[PDB]
């Protein structure tokens, strides 16, 4: 599913991620924005074999499990599969205990070079929420 972007706002609003450990809704449909570009189905291979799954482009070296990532864990306990669902349940649990593991939102690179630091609060203007 692509999302649109007051659409996505809504579910993570309603999925417990406004000021979730003090970033504003806006931070995170940025990084979705340039992570995936809202697409729940959006895959990248990196160089060390690992790979991001999701609208949050979650890494299976530490957070999921896509049974080619030899000597990674499972962090979140799932599928990286699950990362992949029109349903965003299973990314934004993941992402809430990413964000809590000491590193917040730096963990996102797209979001440290492209939303950090910037009006985050204009991906969220317009939108009813
Ligand atoms: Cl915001
Ligand atoms: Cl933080
Ligand atoms: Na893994």
């Amino acid at each position: 599913k692509v999302f649109g972007r007051c659409e996505l706002a809504a579910a993570m609003k309603r999925h417990g991620l406004d000021n979730y450990r003090g970033y504003s809704l806006g931070n995170w449909v940025c990084a979705a924005k340039f992570e995936s570009n809202f697409n729940t189905q959006a895959t990248n291979r990196n160089t060390d074999g690992s790979t991001d799954y999701g609208i949050l482009q979650i890494n299976s070296r530490w957070w999921c499990n896509d049974g080619r990532t030899p000597g990674s864990r499972n962090l979140c306990n799932i599928p990286c599969s699950a990362l992949l669902s029109s349903d965003i349940t299973a990314s934004v649990n993941c992402a809430k205990k990413i964000v809590s593991d000491g590193n917040g939102m730096n963990a996102w690179v797209a979001w440290r070079n492209r939303c950090k630091g910037t009006d985050v609060q204009a991906w969220i203007r317009g939108c009813r929420l």
